[PDB]
């Protein structure tokens, strides 16, 4: 009964999985919002970074793409 779901980290807020959306190589968990504003800057430059998963301390820090991502955003 009642308990702290949490999920994303780039702000630990609290949402379910469908208020998320996953990397493309780690498989991890960050509401758009976050997942967004991190990439949606770095996606539309596209100079270099990678846009790597937003989590540094991640186990397979996988990286995502610079369409697949601005397509979700700057479709
Ligand atoms: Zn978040
Ligand atoms: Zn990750």
């Amino acid at each position: 009964a009642l308990d702290p779901l949490v999920s994303c980290k780039l702000c630990l807020g609290e949402y379910p999985v469908e208020q998320m959306t996953t990397i493309a190589q780690c498989q991890c968990i960050f509401c758009t919002l976050c997942l967004k504003q991190y990439v949606e800057l770095l996606i539309k430059e596209g100079l270099e970074t990678a846009i790597s998963c937003p989590d540094a301390a991640c186990p397979k820090q996988g990286h995502l793409q610079e369409n697949e991502i601005e397509c979700m955003v700057a479709a």
